C-alpha cells in the first residue's frame, strides 16, 4: 500500500513531526551544553528517535507530484536521490553504536539537529495559515535565545578550566547569588542557576535590554556579545518585522474596513449629505462589507 | 420603557464605563498586591461597583441589532443566552458576602478585572475614533506596566518571607535608598518607594531601556523578565505598530498632498512650464485639493 | 508700502526666524535651568529680542490669502485678531522692565519658548522641501533631548538643599569624575560637567541606551525617568517613523526604478528574450526612465 | 588598446576592487589608532596600493557612456576633468615620500581612505542585485562600528597623557580585567584587550544593547557618546530600513503569492465553492502562479 500526502493522516504526521522537531531543537543543544561529564529524558529520546525513524518508513511510501506519482518504485527512487541522506544521518543511534570518549559521545548526539531540516523542507504546511507562522516566528525567537545560552554556558563554562583567574561571567555568577566559587574549584551555582542566567543574558541581548548585572568581560565573551548583536539586529529586522507585518496581515479585513469607511464619510461629510440618506449610505456600506469582507 | 443603543444617552454611557473600567484596571492589582496584610478609594469602590450593577440593569433595557429589537423579553433572553454571566461574576460583593481569611478574601477581588470584558465587547464604539484609539494604546501600554509592576511586587516580597537571605530586589532597594531591611524584618523602604521602583522597572524593561540599578538577581525573577521581553517585543510590534500607523493615517492627508504635490512638480519640471502657465497649474491643484481633500 | 509673503525678502526673512527660535529654544530653558542664583549672550539675547520685535513690525506690513489683501488696514485688524496676542507676550521685556527677585525675574523669560509657535504657523514654508524637513525632525530630537536635560539638572539641583542624603544623581557624579561634593555643601562638578551629563542621561533615555553609570535613584527621578520613557517611545513612533519615511521619499526614484527594472528582468526571464532584443529592451527602459523619471 | 566597461574582466575587476576597499576600510584606521609610537600587513598594504594604482591605468584604457566613447585621448580627458585628482591623491606614496615625526607620518596614510570614493561612484554595479545591496548594508554596518571603535580608543588613549587622574575608560578596562595600570605607567591591557572592548562598546552604544561594564565617565567620552547616540538613531532609521525593505523584496514573490491566494481561498469562502470545482480553481491558481510568477 501507499499513503496520498494531502491525506488527514500525513496531514497530522507532519504537525505531530513538528513537535518532535521542537523537542529535538530543545533538548540536544541542552544535554550537549549543560549535563556532559532510565531515566525519563533517556526514555523519551529514545522513543522520539524511534519516531524520526518511522518516519524515514513513512517517507519510502507516500505519493508526490512529478501531477502525483504513486508506484513504490518511483517514490523510494525518488527519496534516495533526495533527502533520504540527510534523514539517515539524522538517525543512526551513534550513542548506542559507539563503545570513543563520553565527551564526544555526548556531543555527536547534536547531528540530531539535522532534523530542523525536515521543517525547512514541509514549509508550505506550515506557513499556509496566519496563527501557525506567527508561532513558528516565536518559537524561531526562543529556540534561538536557548542555542545561544548552550554556546554562552559553553565559553563561560570552558574558561573555568582553560583559568581565566575568576573574570567570566560564571565567578561573577557565583558571588551575586550568595553562592561563591570556593578557590579549590568546589561550590559554585546549580544547573538551574546557570541555565535560567544564561537565558536571560541572551534574551537580554537579542531584545536589547542589556540589564548590567550580567555583562561579557573576558575577550571571548564580548566577541560573543559583537555576534549576538549581528544577530539580533538582522533577526529584529526579519522575525519581528514579519510578525508585525503577519499582525497587519490578520488586522487587512480591519484596516480594509477602516479605509473604506472614511472615504465614505468624507465624501457624506464634503456632500453634506442629509441624515434620512445618510443613514441609507452608512448602514448600505455596514452591509455591503459584513456580506463580502 | 426601553433604551436605544445609539441613543445620546447609551453613547455617554458607554464612554462612562470605559473610564470606570480604566478605574478598575488600575485599583483592583494595586489593592491586590500592595495593600493586603470609610476610606477614600473604600467608597469610590462601592459607588464603581454599584455603577458596575446599574449597567447590568441597562443592559437588560436596551435595544440590538438581531434589524433593531425592541421587545424586554426578546430583549432579557438575548443578555442572558450572551454575556450576563460575565456580568454577574464581575459584580457579585464576594468581600461584603463573606465572613474566609483576609488574605484570600482580598484577592478574590481580582475578579473584578472581568471588566475589562465590558471594553472587549463595545470595541465597534470605541475604534472608529482615531484619537480615541491611539488614547486606548497608550492606556493598554500604561496599563500592562502597571500589572507587570503588580506581579514583580508580588515575586520581590513572597521572597523575603521565603526568605532569599538578602538576595532579592527588595533588599538591594533598602540599601539603594538608604532605607535599609533591619536583621530583625524592621525598616525598609514605604509603599511609594517599592511602587514607584517596581513601575519604573517594568517601563524600563518593557521600552527596552535596562537602566540597571534595580536588575533581577534570583531565578523567579529573572524567569519573570524572560517573560516581559517577550511581552514587550510582541507588544512593541503591536501596540508602537498600531500607533505609528494611526499617526500615519491621521498624517494622510498631507501624505496624499505631498505625493500628488511632488508629482504635479515633477511634471512642470520635466515640460519646463513658463511661470503664468505654472502659476495657474499649482494654484488649481491647491484649489482642487482644498476643496475636495 | 507692503511686503508680499512670497517676495524673496519674506522668504529668506522666515528662514532668518527659523534660526532665531532654535537659538531661542537652546538658550532660554539652558539660561532658565543652569544659571539662576555686558556678557555675548546678553547682549546676543537683546539683538535677538530686537529682530523678535521687527518682526512684528513686518508681520503689520505684509499681505495674507483671504485671495491676496493688501490694504493695511485689512492686514493690521487680521494681525490683531490673528496671532498678535502671543506674538506681543513673546516680545514684552518683562527682565528690563521690573525692579522682584532674581530667580522669578530669570525663570520668566521663559515666556520667549512662546517664540516655537512662530515656526508652528509656518509650517507651509518649512515643510515642503525634503532635506529641511528632515533637519526639523532632528532638531525636534534634539532640542527635546536639551529641554528633558534642563528639566532632569532642575530635579536633580532642587533635591540637595530640599536635601536627599547624598542619594540623588549629583552626589553621584561628585564621586564618580573625583569631585565631591564637601560635606559643607563645597566642591562638587562643574556647569559643563553637570550639563554634558544630563544632555548625556536624556539622549541614553530617549534612545534607550541606558548606560547605568547616570541612573534614577530618588523616587522623582524615577517619576521622570517613567515620562522619558513614555515620551521616548511615542517620539520613535513619530520623530524616526516620519525620518525614515522621508528618507524612503527621497529613495523613492531609486525604489519606483528598481520595481519597474526587476518587472522588466523577470519578463526577459521569463520569454527568454534573444541578446540583441534583450539589449534593446533593457536599453530602452533606462532610456525612458533617465527622460521621464 | 582598451577595455570594454561591461567586459567580464572588467566587471570582475570592479567587484575585487570592492574587496580592496573593504580592506583599506579597516586596516588604514585600525593602523592610525592602535599602532602608533616586511611584516606580513606591510607587504600586503604595497600590494593593495600597486592594484589601486593599476586601476588608475585601467581607468585611463576603458570606455564610457557620454552612446559609448572608445578615443583613448576622449577618454583620458574625461578621467582627468572627472575622478583622476581624488584617484591620485588616494595613490600618492606618502609613507615613501617622506623623511617629518612619525606620528605625523603614520596618521597621513588615512588619506587612503579617498578609495572609499571608488564604491560610491561604481554604485549602479553593486546595487543591482538583492543579496549584494544586503551584504554591503550589513559591512556599512560594520565599517562604521569599527571606525568609531577607533575613534574610541583615540579619546581614551589621549586622555591617559593628557592625564585625566584614574577616570577613562581605559583605566576601568585594566581594573576590571585584571591588568591594572601601575602609577609608574606601566602594565595595562594588551592591543587585543582594548580593541575588542572599543568595538564592543560601540556594536553596545550603535544596537542600543549599553552592557553597562564600559560607559563613558569623561566629558570628552560623554560627547562622544551623544554624536554615537545620534548616528546609530538615523542609521537604524536608514541602513536596518533598507535591510528589511530587501528582505521584503526578496519575500516579495510570497507576499504576492499569500495575497492573491488569500483572495482566491476567501472568495471560495464565500460563493461556497463545491469540492470538484474547488481543487480546479485553487490547483488552477499554483498552476499560473508557478508560471508567470
Amino acid at each position: 500500500w501507499t499513503i496520498l500526502h494531502y491525506s488527514p493522516f500525513k496531514a497530522v504526521w507532519d504537525w505531530l513531526i513538528l513537535l518532535l522537531v521542537i523537542y529535538t531543537a530543545v533538548f540536544t543543544p541542552y544535554s550537549a551544553a549543560f549535563l556532559l561529564k532510565c531515566q525519563p529524558l533517556a526514555v523519551v529520546d529514545l522513543i522520539v528517535d524511534i519516531m524520526f525513524i518511522v518516519d524515514i518508513l513513512i517517507n519510502f511510501r507516500t505519493t508526490y507530484v512529478n501531477e502525483v506519482v504513486s508506484h513504490p518504485g518511483r517514490i523510494a527512487v525518488h527519496y534516495f536521490k533526495g533527502w533520504f541522506l540527510i534523514d539517515m544521518v539524522a538517525a543512526i543511534p551513534f550513542d548506542l553504536l559507539i563503545f570513543g570518549s563520553e565527551e564526544l559521545i555526548g556531543l555527536l548526539k547534536t547531528a540530531r539537529l539535522l532534523r530542523l531540516v525536515r521543517v525547512a523542507r514541509k514549509l508550505d504546511r506550515y506557513s499556509e495559515y496566519g496563527a501557525a507562522v506567527l508561532f513558528l516566528l516565536m518559537c524561531t525567537f526562543a529556540l534561538i535565545a536557548h542555542w545561544l545560552a548552550c554556546i554562552w554556558y559553553a565559553i563561560g563554562n570552558m574558561e573555568q578550566p582553560h583559568m581565566d583567574s575568576r573574570i567570566g561571567w560564571l565567578h561573577n555568577l557565583g558571588d551575586q547569588i550568595g553562592k561563591p566559587y570556593n578557590s579549590s574549584g568546589l561550590g559554585g551555582p546549580s544547573i538551574k542557576d546557570k541555565y535560567v542566567t544564561a537565558l536571560y543574558f541572551t534574551f537580554s541581548s537579542l531584545t536589547s535590554v542589556g540589564f548590567g548585572n550580567v555583562s561579557p568581560n573576558t575577550n571571548s565573551e564580548k566577541i560573543f556579545s559583537i555576534c549576538v548583536m549581528l544577530i539580533g539586529s538582522l533577526m529584529y529586522a526579519s522575525i519581528f518585522g514579519n510578525v508585525s507585518a503577519i499582525i497587519q496581515r490578520l488586522y487587512s479585513g480591519t484596516a480594509r474596513y477602516h479605509t473604506q469607511m472614511l472615504r465614505v464619510r468624507e465624501f457624506i461629510r464634503f456632500h453634506q449629505i442629509p441624515n434620512p440618506l445618510r443613514q441609507r449610505l452608512e448602514e448600505y456600506f455596514q452591509h455591503a462589507w459584513s456580506y463580502t469582507n
